[PDB]
């Protein structure tokens, strides 16, 4: 039996280095192992990608044609990152050049005036562009909040929410978005009822009750979906940390119609790890999907700035997939050189970022980490049972749909890490260096 | 909503400090939590303890009365740890004084001509002493190895395997073993087919392959335990590392006669973590008991080994537990200042030690940090849903039948860590010194 290893050593700034590589018999010996068993298959995984949004189209829009056809291969090509989900936003969200929305009064909405103009110049060429590498992603829609006068604070800043005589209208606003981008050629797949509905923000927000919510989704979007003929759409509730992910799913699915509208819970990781929830619910409802959804760094300038990202994406991933998680969406594909443009300043660092001064392309450590996973594992494979003699070794594995094994093993000890992959009666030790990741590829005999 | 904590700093040797501790309404933001379920129990849990061997009861022999009641008090009184499972060999093991058997050669077996001397000087009496403090201890037997003429290779040590003409016989020793014992009133509840069935030593041990173990089991042991009246004894199988559970308990309960006679797997923690595989179990075997029955630490005397032992214990016992454990049982409860008796110079440290020379009995920081658990989660107990904003905070937490609360929060990271256990509207802030443990005590307003 042989494979493939793809290794990093981020402390030699080392990524993703491939070499051939072989089993060899099982040695008697138990110790340092890591054992996978890809005969027993857990969660069903959708894929792996980034999100769209004004900031990051307008950054795109900023560069070169040169530049912009690497910037596209590196995260569409099927031989680079093959993104093949992705998120974006109904309307603005902080990052965007200021707040914006597709109707902006009750005239306008009588009349049946809505405008895209602006999404039809910042996010839509960007989008495009990647759909032209992979026009089979699966994109997801969320909003950050619906107009302003369709809110009890009249604001789509600083909270508030839908005002209930306007659920009809921001629900049919919606499938306008929809139809708008499917008139582009953009076809969405999955849509989040609100982005973070417990939270309010300085910027775009809007609060809902798990009733609200549910509500929002069962008798507002899924009858107009239908009338669609959009049945096949996903809607994923939450849409928050993982903090408050069991007593939300608990409400919620308390409802038959909402268990039956609804395909599962998305998730952001601001918060923390908190694993065991999704575990929980992965064994309570197995049958819905737990995505993660949402989640970056802050830009920071110290000397251990790259290896803490590099270790918060790849901690996240991991325990996320081991614990029942159906896809990974990162936030921000990109972002300009000082994590912006964000219209209330609230900067962030994006796997790649751009100079258009300079028309300088810079790829952070995360997008590496990611890299361990999207670039090797498809949509539709399943994660397999494995387990690790020390928690330090951070490992998971897939087997791909057509029957390749898959692992990804994360050493973050300060200090070099052995182990031994073991499937079976053949086994491949391994030797990695503090923080280093290895991605290990094969198929059986 | 009040509570107990009880905390210990193992560098700082302050062990098990108890105060008296007040629950906060929380505070909105959701950071740095450890978020607690108690209405979402787990798996049942059967208890705590140590294990009796013929190495523990000479050194316990050896003690002189004061110190006798000293020990058997710290162990077994309902004031102190209050261990309530335990376990013991039949037959010779390593930390014996040599090898014993009850009988060897088949024309004395045959006669009924059995010895339970050495067990009846050196073992009895500390058991007991032990049922003296608690008469409810749930009691556990195994063998190392049968007698050697019942073995293909002739000898209790090097391996080798029970010749198939001697099941019957070897069935027939154990049941004598547990009339022995019920005569000298004491009471088995359980039994393991052999300690590590693939492993051989230069100790006493003795192969079986699954089906060999199960067979033994199923068609020996139970119908004779039946025709004693001992229908209710709990069976279980493997005994060995974590690493290879799912791949036997596969193997063995395919078989329809095997699931319905035996109670469950038990396992040791010699090769690491291997957490998972607790968990993948306990999700495909329900109804099946995933029992911890033995662990130890080498005796090491370089700068930090407490540290480090402390460590192993609450690291394994946490993720156990979290995984689907169903109780905890340690290995020797007592051995000498150099860790023996052992007929191999298999040397092990034991959470207390007894040094004769100056009649002085030690506590090592593995006893503190296993009466984290035991001295406040009582059988039957159930754990709880919960989450951990960081795992290096490791946590478990369980429901005791008398619904009270108890939460183990285990700070491995090499700084003070803070963390707000929040249960429902409720929440308190603990502060955990480097490799600090913490107990947290409370129960439903």
């Amino acid at each position: 039996m042989k494979g493939r290893l793809i290794s990093s050593d981020p402390y030699r700034q080392q990524f993703l280095v491939e070499r051939a590589v072989s089993f060899s018999h099982r040695q008697r010996d138990c110790s340092e192992l890591i054992s996978v068993l890809p005969r027993h298959a857990l969660q069903q995984i959708d894929g792996f990608g980034g999100s769209f949004t004004e900031g990051a189209g307008v950054v795109f829009n900023s560069m070169s044609e040169k530049t912009k056809a690497q910037f596209l291969s590196l995260y569409f090509s099927a031989q680079e990152h093959n993104y093949t989900l992705a998120r974006m936003p109904i309307q603005s969200c902080d990052f965007s050049l200021g707040n914006y929305a597709y109707v902006d009064s009750s005239a306008d909405l009588q009349q049946g005036r809505l405008s895209f103009s602006r999404d039809e110049a910042h996010l839509i060429p960007l989008i495009s562009g990647a759909l032209r590498l992979n026009p089979h992603m699966k994109l997801m829609a969320s909003p950050w909040s619906p107009p302003a006068f369709m809110k009890t604070n009249n604001d789509m800043n600083g909270g508030g929410k839908l005002r209930r005589e306007c659920y009809a209208d921001w629900a049919d606003i919606i499938i306008n978005y929809l139809l708008e981008y499917r008139r582009h050629g953009i076809n969405v797949q999955a849509l989040s009822v609100q982005n973070e509905p417990v939270a309010v923000k300085t910027w775009d927000s809007c609060l809902y009750s798990v009733e609200e919510e549910t509500a929002f989704a069962v008798q507002y979007l899924r009858p107009r979906l239908a009338r669609q003929g959009m049945d096949e759409m996903e809607i994923y509730i939450w849409d928050h940390d993982k903090d408050g992910l069991v007593d939300w799913a608990e409400l919620a699915f308390a409802d038959e119609a909402n268990y039956k509208g609804i395909n599962g819970l998305a998730f952001h990781w601001y918060t923390g790890d908190h694993f065991s929830q999704i575990q929980y619910l992965a064994q309570c409802l197995p049958d819905k999907k737990l995505l993660f959804s949402e989640g970056c760094v802050p830009m920071e300038s110290d000397a251990g700035s790259q290896i803490r990202h590099w270790h918060t994406y790849l901690h996240d991933m991991i325990g996320n997939f081991k614990s029942g998680c159906s896809g990974f969406i990162d936030w921000n594909l990109l972002l300009n050189s000082e994590g912006g443009p964000n219209h209330q300043g609230n900067l962030c660092e994006a796997p790649i970022q751009y100079d258009a001064q300079n028309d300088v392309l810079r790829r952070n450590h995360s997008w590496y980490g990611i890299g361990h996973f999207c670039r090797y594992v498809r949509p539709g494979a399943r994660v397999m049972l494995s387990s690790s003699y020390d928690n330090l070794l951070e490992e998971v594995g897939f087997v791909n749909p057509d029957g390749e094994r898959v692992l990804v093993v994360y050493n973050r000890d300060v200090q070099e890490r052995r182990c031994r992959v073991l499937d079976g009666d053949k086994e491949i030790a391994l030797t990695l260096p503090p923080s280093g990741a290895s991605t290990l590829l094969w198929r059986q005999e």
